[PDB]
């Protein structure tokens, strides 16, 4: 069956792991344990196609980011995650996209911009600001909450649909 290799990237603490764990394991991780590099695999049906999602959950903390570039190389699509209550994480997105372009050696890589923690009211990144950034990259913007599950499946499935357009 078709395997989609997805890679989740973004600043430390934005919720990359919580999103992936919610998708794969159907619970919310409340604590914060920084990731090195973890992978998850699950067979799912997306738009009538039985397929395997192979998801690489990467480090956002510089201290743990050792060989992230080598892990990212085989990725077919990238979820670029920031948190809507973390302006710095949003500003960091451009640099993650630059890293993606570097490791794929392409200016045309399947990606989705994800604004996570949308259950929180301490918003400093407005939807329109993120929409504009995504538009400049030619990709969709989707807001999510790993806590409530809002948009979680939608974000990952959208990324699959982006890979399918390439
Ligand atoms: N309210 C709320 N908290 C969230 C959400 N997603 C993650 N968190 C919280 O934010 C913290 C960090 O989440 P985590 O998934 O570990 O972040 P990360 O991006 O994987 N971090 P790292 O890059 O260090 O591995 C945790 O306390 C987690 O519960 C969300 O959608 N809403
Ligand atoms: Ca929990
Ligand atoms: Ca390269
Ligand atoms: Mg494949
Ligand atoms: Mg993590
Ligand atoms: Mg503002």
């Amino acid at each position: 069956m078709t395997e989609y290799k997805l890679v989740v990237v973004g600043a430390g603490g934005v919720g990359k792991s919580a999103l992936t764990i919610q998708l794969i394991q159907n619970h919310f991780v409340d604590e914060y344990d920084p990731t090195i590099e973890d992978s998850y695999r699950k067979q799912v049906v997306i738009d009538g196609e039985t397929c395997l999602l192979d998801i690489l959950d990467t480090a956002g903390q510089e201290e743990y980011s050792a060989m992230r570039d080598e892990y990212m190389r085989t990725g077919e699509g990238f979820l670029c995650v920031f948190a809507i209550n973390n302006t710095k994480s949003f500003e960091d997105i451009h640099q993650y996209r630059e890293q993606i372009k570097r490791v794929k050696d392409s200016d045309d890589v399947p990606m989705v911009l994800v604004g996570n923690k949308c259950d929180l009211a301490a918003r400093t990144v407005e939807s329109r600001q993120a929409q504009d950034l995504a538009r400049s990259y030619g990709i969709p913007y989707i807001e999510t909450s790993a806590k409530t599950r809002q948009g979680v499946e939608d974000a990952f499935y959208t990324l699959v649909r982006e890979i399918r357009q390439h």
